[PDB]
């Protein structure tokens, strides 16, 4: 069950599960890139990957998160697996903050992450 | 040297120090905790050591940079060391984002940090 459970648990839970999602991540890379259906990023500090295909996801799910450095290879990987790129810097932020990996997208987001994929 | 060194180098040069930095960063916990004259906190995101000194220190000297889940053992590790910790969600974000570990802090965040330090 890929379900973020927003109404469950103090914010001190909500941190140690997205960091044992996050510990749990992997992936690697190119996996995680090959799964995503977009990456939204803020160039040299974030990519977040998503996964949205009707049928399959109910949600879009969050399929991963890099930084620093790690954003340019995560652009060299989308570019060779032809996974588009967007610059969405609040958005980035908000999912990078919030959003735990493998699962559904915070609440909060639905609105900003619905714009990219009518976009995409 | 601990010299940030702003007016050198690409964005992308500076996500490669950071991730590099970071990267050597420990550390253990406790050493840094300890090593640090105060921690700015987004609670449950952020905790970002802070060291400064007097005659040792010429700038305020970034110590660690840690998230989510343990945010709550830096807050735990400080009190048992008589560490300061302070909320200052701003300030730890751009510190979060911009600051190289073991590097004096940006020029950006002089102003924010100064305050604390009077604080302090
Ligand atoms: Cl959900
Ligand atoms: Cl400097």
């Amino acid at each position: 069950k890929r379900e973020y459970k927003e109404m469950e648990g103090s914010p001190e839970i909500k941190s140690k599960r997205r960091q044992f999602h996050q510990e749990i991540q992997s992936g690697n890379m190119r996996e995680n890139v090959k799964r995503s259906s977009v990456v939204v990023a803020a160039p040299t500090h974030i990519a977040i990957g998503i996964l949205y295909k009707r049928g399959e996801t109910p949600l879009p799910l969050v399929t991963f998160k890099y930084t620093d450095a790690q954003v340019q290879t995560v652009r060299k990987i989308a570019e060779e697996e032809g996974v588009p790129i967007l610059q969405r810097i609040p958005l980035a932020r908000a999912l990078y903050w919030d959003a735990l990996v493998d699962h559904y997208i915070p609440a909060e987001q639905i609105e900003a992450t619905a714009e990219v994929l009518r976009w995409l």
